[PDB]
């Protein structure tokens, strides 16, 4: 009934995900695993659908075997009336696609020791906050988000599920200096998908014919992923997710934040961004 978050080692989490960390202690990573890591609302499902297509040889028929949350186990995931990411993992064939949003501080050390390849996607903070706000509304395990203005404040101080966005994109950016990480930008996936898909291939190590590349580019577009029940979380139960309130597959654009951000909010957020982001070579596009 909109349980409030629970804090674990500085990080605020969904009551249940906090509990899901118990059995996560048991998790043994294989070396052929690949970790998809992102701050919520930055392209998890998109890069997931890309990566599984790669893993099925460009075969849309196989990418339909189950919905995306069953093909790519959500490591820390746990909710009522759905199986825990870890329960789902016990039936996932290798080589396995795995999904988290946990900060390094909560990440299972087995993934780091096993040098598991990581595909990380970042997205400009403004679009993330907007996206995250509507998601909080329709994804009923989160706390009451309140007014946009109040939610935006919380977001600036990382008083939201998975903590601070600013900490998250920065720490994983530094991690890639010691660990195998392809660091991708949502807005780059918008500008030229084909380009970002060939980078994933290089990284994962697969060659595929253009026929099959161009193919994937089309079957991973917002529009196709929106109508595909295996990728749009519409098969989930209503009490866990409610698409009338807001669809998971909401808009899929860069620069949309502008229709929610007040000009006073923008001015303030900008000044706060510069202050937090200033010792960091990362750099985002918002349009
Ligand atoms: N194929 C695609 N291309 C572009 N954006 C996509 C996409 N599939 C999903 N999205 C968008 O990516 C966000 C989902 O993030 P995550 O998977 O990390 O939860 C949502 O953003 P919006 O709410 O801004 O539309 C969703 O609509």
């Amino acid at each position: 009934s909109r349980p409030p978050l629970e804090y674990v080692k500085g990080v605020p989490l969904i009551k249940y995900f906090a509990e899901a960390l118990g059995p996560l202690q048991s998790f043994q990573a294989r070396p052929d695993d690949l970790l998809i890591s992102t701050y919520p609302k930055s392209g998890t499902t998109w890069v997931s659908q890309i990566l599984d297509m790669i893993y099925q040889g460009g075969d849309l028929e196989k990418c339909h075997r189950a919905p995306i949350f069953m093909r790519v186990p959500f490591l820390e995931f746990k909710a009522p009336g759905i199986p825990s990411g870890m329960e789902t993992l016990k039936d996932t064939p290798a080589p396995r696609l795995l999904k988290t949003h946990l900060p390094l501080a909560l990440l299972p050390q087995t993934l780091l020791d096993q040098k598991v390849k990581v595909v990380y996607v970042a997205r400009n903070a403004k679009d993330v906050a907007v996206s995250y706000y509507h998601f909080y509304h329709m994804a009923k395990v989160h706390p009451e988000p309140g007014t946009w203005d109040s939610f935006l404040e919380k977001f600036m101080v990382g008083e939201v599920s998975y903590g601070s966005w600013y900490q998250h994109v920065q720490e994983w950016w530094e991690l890639s200096r010691t660990h195998p990480v392809l660091y991708l930008f949502y807005e780059d996936m918008k500008e030229n998908p084909k380009r970002e898909i060939q980078k994933i291939l290089e990284f994962v190590g697969h060659s595929l014919p253009e026929e099959t590349v161009d193919f994937m580019v089309q079957h991973t577009s917002f529009k196709e992923m929106k109508k595909n029940p295996m990728t749009n979380y519409t098969t989930v139960p209503q009490e866990f997710m409610d698409h009338s309130i807001s669809p998971f597959m909401r808009k899929g654009m860069a620069g949309d934040w502008k229709t929610t951000f007040t000009v006073a909010q923008n001015e303030r957020f900008d000044a706060d961004y510069a202050e937090k982001m200033a010792g960091c070579s990362l750099s985002f596009r918002s349009e």
